[PDB]
Formats: C-alpha cells, structure tokens, sequence
C-alpha cells in the first residue's frame, strides 16, 4: 500500500525525510494514472525501504505546482527536503531501478 497525503506540507514533510522518498503524484481523471497505481506500489513491495507516497493532482493543484509537477502521471523521489528523480511516466524496471539507484 502507498500512502495518501493530505497536503502540500504531507508531501514537503516526507520530502525531509532522510531517506528516499517517491511520490506517487497522478490524477484520477487522467489517463495513464491507473499505472502508477500498481507500478509505483510494486517498487516498494520490493523495497519497503523507500516512502511510498501518492496524492492526486484533481483533489490537491496547489501540491502539484509545490512539488512541480504538472505532467500526469509523474513520479517524484526526494532526500531530504531536495530532489533526488523526476520521472513523468510509469517505467516498470527503469524507474524501479531509479527508486534503488536514488536509495
């Protein structure tokens, strides 16, 4: 399971995690949301290791615009409290591989 967030400040406060940390960050009237969905909790049903967070764009923009995502679907991985991948689209094995290689 990855979990929800609240707020742009439940994204910034598990940015400032000092361990990696992605961010499921979608839409549910988009597209290709649905892949993010499964792929992104298949990376940490890997790796538990890694913060698995997701929020959707329809119910927060404002978060969006924080995290600076605009794209749909887009996955963003951080250490504390700066970046550390900007994906904007499900890759199975490559973005797993990210999640790791950021890790």
């Amino acid at each position: 399971m990855v979990t929800q967030f609240k707020t742009a400040s439940e994204f910034d406060s598990a940015i400032a995690q000092d361990k990696l940390v992605v961010v499921a960050f979608y839409a549910t009237w988009c597209g290709p949301c649905k892949m993010i969905a499964p792929m992104i909790e298949k990376f940490s049903e890997q790796y538990p290791q890694a913060d698995f967070y997701k929020l959707d764009v329809d119910e927060l923009g404002d978060v969006a615009q924080k995290n600076e995502v605009s794209a749909m679907p887009t996955l963003l991985l951080f250490k504390n409290g700066k970046e550390v991948a900007k994906v904007v689209g499900a890759n199975p094995a490559a973005i797993k591989q990210a999640i790791a290689a950021n890790a």
